[PDB]
């Protein structure tokens, strides 16, 4: 299902583009702050088919899915659009 390519962390993409990835690499634990996720130029950002690029989030914070992964998608909007994935 989908095409989803694997990516290592820490991570980042820049300009404008529609993309679909995987991660086993999130942090569980509530002392790793430095481990944090952030965004706001991306037209949309979802995690396992739910939106959260209106805001920052801790890796700790996120529930795996049904086999365990992470599966991150990531939308075109303006042509300085950043991110990146601790």
């Amino acid at each position: 299902s989908g095409e989803y390519t694997e990516i290592a962390l820490p991570f980042s993409y820049d300009g404008a583009g529609e993309y679909y990835w995987k991660t086993d690499q999130f942090s569980t634990d509530p002392n790793d702050w430095s481990r944090y996720v952030n965004s706001w130029n991306l037209d949309l950002l979802e995690i396992n088919g739910t939106d959260y690029t209106n805001v920052w989030v801790a890796q700790h914070q996120i529930p795996a899915a049904s086999d365990g992964y992470w599966y991150i998608h990531y939308k075109s909007g303006v042509s300085w659009g950043h991110v990146e994935i601790k």
